[PDB]
């Protein structure tokens, strides 16, 4: 029998996913929650296909959905962290259902979440199913760069790099970054060894010291604004910005280990000068010498975050149970035709 | 984790790759070197002493006396690193199955020989398979081009195209590499019977994309209908200077050579690769490229720029060392490996 899969969200990522999911005949789409959102109407209708047979369920009834329906996974596509996933968590694990998310922190949440991620280590574990997650950062960043890695004799320096443009994230996000704004207490750009959520490219960082083996000393975060040397206008905060004025900002996490090993990775959200384009880099340092790095210019991230998310459903039915962060499982499945 | 006794390796082969492999697989604590065989060369002298090291008590030995040396010292694995072509490493492979010696090799064809030398490639198959061993290889062809891609294409959902591509400064090759991707010819000359630039369905060896294109087809579990190659010369606006063949290359003469190889499908999927061996003008850089079509549709693609190849081939080797040995006996091509074994600190 093909495998039994709730699409828990139902939002711009979950629309997209089950497109691709409908295709694939190793698979059979059992529920899709949303919170409010087209929760009457045929899954299938909503993204322009044939009525599929089976409605959008409610936020609320999530626990009953999730008992009726026998789902083997969840694709949890809601919130980005552990604390605002929780409730979404519980719900699965209490009916043994596998969960991955692309919640971002979820690609290594034990260092910038303790109590929460052992909490939910610990639920997983009693209901006997996995947790894992992480989408791009997994799959597109952290996978891609150990593959790159096994190349390597010896490594002195992970160099890493995440560029996206802010402006076309809206408004909160926007706000979250200097956009607008001229280090002040109550500004993004203050941070501290205790400030949270801790960013993207922190998780990444331990993600990385995690599968190379390394022993973490500390993870610091430090956020810097970003200018241009000409005025740029911004279609997100409705506003010219002078020369020297803040365009972004740029959060470089910098991991200093036992080991003399140091990871640098940068995420990048701004506004773009002429030439500007989203990027995933990765170099490493060491032996071989010179940098052993690849690029990625202009990746459909939200497309690559479901096929990543897709690419873990069998490894997340079959791990050990428990939170599973990435660097414990095999690399993404690898394409084969034949499946649709 | 309860202590193994250290991997017994040979290194088959003592030229510019093995001797930058050998300094690497010193500094391994979970590896023991216990043969390194040359033909002629450094014959007589410490492994160690040849690469500006403390002597190691193994002497090179002669590529005649190869089959013996494997015999005494008992190695698991062979590092294979001699010629480019099934047929012309036969001789070493059967020194190797004969003696129940795994074998990784940096020779290029090896990616994917099945079609480019199918009753050759089978018959080896058969003799590894026979002495309950095998033979794995490619090098760089296998880990920073295949492997790289065979991990970024997990993200595709359904692909329509593969356009990948290899980029090589061949004047830093040699004389006989460089005439053989015809830098000085002119395009006329390029285009000859039998010359660089000529192409037949009976043309041997095939290009190293040849190879790849046909590895791609085996991962992504392909039928091919037909794998053609077209080649092309390359030129430049500016005379360039080739120490390869020792004089001024003339504006408009050929500074090198593109070998397109195109794979055809009977689930219409497209296969395309260039590999590109020239003389380079200020800015032309070494460079591996992948990019899937399909959906995702905006463009899957990776680039690396100025990756130290030359390496790069010994580390992906190292990397396919305990998989090679733990393999299922006969010719397994990467594309059935698992992903090269994951880079930890504390191996050294
Ligand atoms: N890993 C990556 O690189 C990556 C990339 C893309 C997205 N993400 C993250 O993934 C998340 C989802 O993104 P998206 O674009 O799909 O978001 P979205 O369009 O905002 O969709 C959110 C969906 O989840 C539902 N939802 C929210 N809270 C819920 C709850 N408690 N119970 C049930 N359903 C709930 C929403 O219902 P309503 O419509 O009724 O609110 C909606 O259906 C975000 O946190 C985003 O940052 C990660
Ligand atoms: N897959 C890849 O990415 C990749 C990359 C680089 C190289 N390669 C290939 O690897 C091969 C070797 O490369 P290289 O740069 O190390 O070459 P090299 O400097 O020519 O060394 C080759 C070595 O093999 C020895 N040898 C040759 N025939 C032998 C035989 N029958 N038995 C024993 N030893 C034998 C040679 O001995 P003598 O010095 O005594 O003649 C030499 O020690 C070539 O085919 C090259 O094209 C592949």
């Amino acid at each position: 029998s093909p495998l039994r899969v709730a699409l828990y969200g139902f939002g711009n990522q979950n629309k997209e996913m089950a497109k691709m999911l409908v295709e694939r005949k190793d698979v059979e789409i059992v529920a899709v929650i949303s919170n409010k959102s087209n929760v009457g109407k045929d899954f299938g209708e909503v993204i322009g296909l044939a009525p599929q047979g089976i409605l959008v369920t409610a936020g609320l009834d999530a626990a009953e959905t999730l008992r009726t329906t026998n789902p083997q996974i969840a694709m949890l596509s809601t919130l980005s962290t552990v604390g605002d996933i929780e409730s979404q968590l519980r719900a699965c694990a209490e009916n043994k259902v596998n969960v991955y998310t692309i919640a971002e922190e979820l690609t290594f949440s034990w260092t910038s979440a303790p109590e929460k991620t052992k909490e939910m280590d610990e639920l997983f574990k009693e209901h006997n199913v996995s947790l894992i997650g992480g989408g791009f950062l997994d799959g597109a960043c952290c996978d891609m760069a150990r593959t790159m890695a096994a190349m390597m004799h010896k490594i002195d320096k992970l160099d890493g790099g995440l560029q996206y443009n802010v402006d076309h994230y809206g408004q909160v996000l926007a706000i979250a970054h200097g956009v607008g704004l001229s280090y002040a207490e109550n500004g993004p750009g203050w941070t501290s060894p205790t400030s949270y959520p801790k960013s993207y490219v922190y998780n990444m960082n331990d993600w990385f010291a995690s599968a190379f083996g390394l022993t973490v000393i500390k993870t610091e975060e430090v956020k810097t604004p970003t200018k241009a040397p000409i005025e740029l206008y911004s279609e997100a905060i409705g506003r010219a910005i002078p020369v020297g004025q803040c365009t972004g900002m740029i959060v470089t996490a910098t991991t200093t280990t036992e080991e003399g090993v140091i990871i640098v990775e940068k995420q990048v959200g701004k506004c773009y000068e002429d030439g500007d384009e989203d990027m995933v880099f990765m170099n490493l340092e060491g032996n071989p010498t010179g940098g052993v790095g690849f690029t990625m210019k202009n990746p459909p991230t939200p497309a690559m975050t479901n096929t990543i998310a897709i690419s873990r459903m069998f490894q997340t039915v079959d791990a050990p149970a428990g939170y599973i962060t990435t660097d414990k499982l095999p690399t993404m499945e690898a394409y084969v035709h034949g499946r649709l």
